[PDB]
């Protein structure tokens, strides 16, 4: 697909850097015509099959494709897409609030009820995504951003659709992932994937949201992958002493090895802990 060929620097005033990845850099920017602030994600094109650097066109095309289809309050919105000889620039909505977990670290421990306030927003967004048969495939704290952190009840936005996929009938999908600590066993054992994987991550995220401790993070990468696969974790009284029974039951119904037995996003919204 053909993207905007004009130089992004002709319509935007690129500036400060917000974050860096192996094949991408996101800089803050200001649109010249509106004076509005956005986020500029510079994805490095592979532009040479043999090369293991840069991202493949197919992968970029897919993220853009999914992004273009998204339109929900709890999901980042794609503004424009430019490209030149080396990069594909995605002008994304700006979540000036930064990471939800950084904002939370700056306040007194949230009550379980307040924690649920944020989690619900996450669920809403994932509810939208799964309703569109789209799996994020990379849900993790760092991808839970805040639109504005200087407001009564800050809004959360799910970002990074680089791993997102359009789950369609007819053909199974084997593997694609990131951080072991947050992926589901299906991903670890390269077994067929689906919307269930996102639900697993949700359970992992709520667990951290409540205890502040990761449920599967081990000493070595291998240990984590083994912890996740063996689906072994615990609600050690040290961290889950002030955690309701309903809270734990929610996490339990999500941290299930067998996908078909795991709670669906529809179920989670109806769970008594969420009410
Ligand atoms: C205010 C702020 C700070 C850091 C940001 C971002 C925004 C940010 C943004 C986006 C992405 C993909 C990465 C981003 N990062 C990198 C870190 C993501 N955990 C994005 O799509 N919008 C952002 O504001």
């Amino acid at each position: 697909t053909v993207f905007r060929q004009e130089n992004v620097d002709d319509y935007y005033d690129t500036g400060e850097e917000l974050g860096s990845g192996q094949f991408a850099v996101v800089k803050k920017c200001r649109e010249k015509s509106t004076g509005l602030q956005y986020a500029a994600k510079f994805i490095k094109k592979r532009r040479t099959k043999s090369s293991r650097r840069g991202v493949s066109r197919e992968d970029i095309e897919r993220e853009v494709s999914i992004l273009k289809e998204i339109q929900h309050p709890n999901v980042i919105t794609l503004h424009e897409v430019y490209e030149n000889k080396t990069d594909v620039i995605l002008i994304l909505e700006l979540v000036a609030g930064g990471e939800l977990f950084d904002f939370l670290a700056e306040k007194e421990s949230l009550t379980e009820e307040e924690a649920t306030e944020f989690l619900k927003q996450i669920l809403n967004g994932v509810y939208y995504l799964h309703s569109l048969q789209i799996a994020h495939f990379d849900l993790k704290p760092e991808n839970i951003m805040l639109l504005d952190r200087n407001v009564p009840k800050p809004r959360i936005k799910i970002i990074d659709f680089g791993l997102a996929h359009k789950i369609d009938f007819g053909n199974e999908f084997k593997n694609i992932f990131g951080t072991p600590e947050f992926v589901a066993p299906e991903i670890v054992n390269y077994e067929p994937l689906g919307l269930e994987a996102d639900m697993w991550s949700i359970g992992v995220i709520t667990y951290i949201l409540l205890s502040g401790a990761s449920p599967f993070l081990g000493d070595t990468k291998q240990e984590t992958l083994a912890n996740v696969s063996a689906v072994n974790y615990e609600f050690e009284d040290e961290y889950f002493s002030n955690t309701s029974a309903l809270a734990k039951d929610f996490i339990r119904r999500l941290l299930v090895k067998d996908p078909k037995k795991r709670m669906t996003i529809q179920d989670s919204l109806q769970h008594p802990w969420i009410k």
